[PDB]
């Protein structure tokens, strides 16, 4: 039996507002109801991973996995394995995978952060769940952000916290948030951004959505203003949204948006809005394609609608030689030519660099590079052609050729990563010199740039 190059993967996002389910959700799991669906003669045909995120979950974690296996069993035939259930209060993770897949899955990894500080902690915070498919690393987020239409900024703060202290994913890793450790990342919830439109607005709002004329609408979109001006959610990706705002509604109905300040609100408007959101982050040059982004429009038990998305994501295979794992392949090697790291630092420090990836035994600390003045105002740190020659434990092309490398570009006085990114091995060539680049962030915000050359030795 053939190891995969592809499987999909089912992302699903749903604040249950305390209520339990209705008896059948199996359109959420079909990818059906509005925006972008997956097609009728797909029906049966299972994901390969399904990661359901919720929020504001009444149910236990027994109750709610009879409920998703039994949906899942019904569509497809498939009684699905358990991978892994997280529940920080009423926010809920659970991965589940075909039975075939379970010898492919290992180092299964769950952790949560919780939000906010005294009158902001208790209800607000994050679950994530990671593990290994064969050779490829995969991380999963369901965050129910702060609420509010004027609470943008908490938000962004509450997305800062969660990728800085959620534990998932290879603890070797260490100067590397969840941002860098995966070769995929999805990150999905109840985000709680708000189309940002005056409150005297709200009808017109509601006209806009009975026309599906979302354009004026996704403009004011909290979310992608916040990501265009770079304050939240660099370097993630969002299919464009061609489905209804999927909150705030009248529970029992989806015929009414309920967007009155009341006391049960706080005395706060809920214009309609796209509170429920997936997202993602894959390294350079993987494959990774959205296959269908939409709300259900059956499911009204909540205020907010079930949110779906699937992908086609690229795998790569456990590759054992005669020499790697547990020694190098001589016949590989990778340099780096001409590099400097361009930082947004005031600081005067020595850097040096750390190259981390499971192609190599371990991690590789470069000597210090040379600072110099850029022209306007710049750290660049040059290291010439000074850096370590890497040794990965494979030379076979179609293994390494699909590796990556991330860069953490390190204080000497302090140990402390200034930026972390990463360059993808798939080149346009091997034995020649070509350019590369990746930007560096630190706690998911820009803090500089790498750029130089690299050549590839493989054994073909
Ligand atoms: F979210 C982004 C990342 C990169 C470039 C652009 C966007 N959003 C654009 C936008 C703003 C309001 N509606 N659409």
């Amino acid at each position: 039996q053939p190891e995969p190059d592809m499987i999909t993967i089912f992302i699903g996002t749903w604040n249950m507002g305390n209520a339990p389910p209705p008896k059948k959700i199996t359109s959420w799991f079909l990818s059906k109801g509005q925006g972008k669906t997956r097609d009728d003669s797909a029906d049966y045909i299972p994901h390969d991973i399904y990661v359901i995120g919720t929020q504001e979950d009444p149910l236990s974690e027994k109750e709610w996995l009879e409920i998703l296996k039994h949906s899942l069993q019904e569509i497809t035939s498939v009684t699905f394995k358990t991978v892994a259930i997280h529940t920080l209060w009423n926010i809920r993770i659970v991965v589940l995978a075909k039975p075939e897949h379970e010898n492919r899955i290992s180092h299964i990894c769950t952790d949560n952060v919780k939000t906010g500080i005294a009158n902001t902690l208790g209800n607000k915070g994050a679950v994530g769940v990671s593990f290994m498919f064969n050779g490829t690393s995969l991380g999963f987020v369901n965050s129910h952000l702060t609420s509010g239409s004027e609470k943008k900024l908490r938000r962004n703060q509450n997305y800062m916290n969660i990728l800085r202290f959620l534990a998932l994913g290879d603890k070797k890793l260490s100067p590397f948030n969840i941002t860098h450790r995966f070769t995929h990342l999805f990150w999905f919830g109840d985000l709680n951004y708000r189309v940002d439109l005056p409150t005297w607005e709200a009808e017109t709002i509601i006209q806009k959505i009975k026309q599906q004329q979302y354009a004026d609408l996704l403009s004011h979109d909290q979310l992608l203003t916040e990501r265009r001006e770079q304050k939240v959610f660099l370097h993630f990706e969002e299919e464009e949204i061609t489905f209804a705002p999927t909150y705030r509604f009248e529970r029992l109905t989806r015929d009414k948006y309920a967007y009155t300040k009341q006391k049960a609100t706080g005395m706060k408007y809920n214009l309609p809005s796209w509170c429920d959101r997936v997202l993602w982050k894959s390294y350079p040059l993987v494959h990774v394609v959205c296959q269908s982004y939409g709300s259900t429009s059956d499911i009204m038990t909540s205020d907010h609608s079930p949110v779906f998305a699937t992908f086609e994501a690229g795998v790569t295979s456990q590759f054992v030689s005669k020499n790697g794992p547990g020694t190098v392949d001589s016949q590989g090697q990778i340099e780096f030519l001409r590099c400097y790291a361009t930082l947004k630092t005031k600081s005067q420090t020595k850097f040096y660099l750390e190259f981390h990836s499971s192609c190599l035994e371990s991690f590789v600390k470069s000597q210090e590079g040379e600072n110099e003045e850029g022209s306007e105002g710049e750290l660049v740190v040059k290291f010439g052609e000074t850096l370590p020659k890497l040794k990965p434990i494979i030379s076979d092309p179609e293994y390494l050729l699909d590796q990556h490398i991330l860069i953490s570009i390190k204080s000497s006085d302090s140990d402390e990563s200034y930026g972390e990114g990463c360059i993808a091995l798939r080149l346009e060539a091997t034995e020649t010199q070509l350019p590369i680049y990746t930007p560096l962030t630190h706690h998911g915000e820009l803090t500089g740039h790498f750029q130089g050359e690299i050549k590839l030795q493989t054994s073909q």
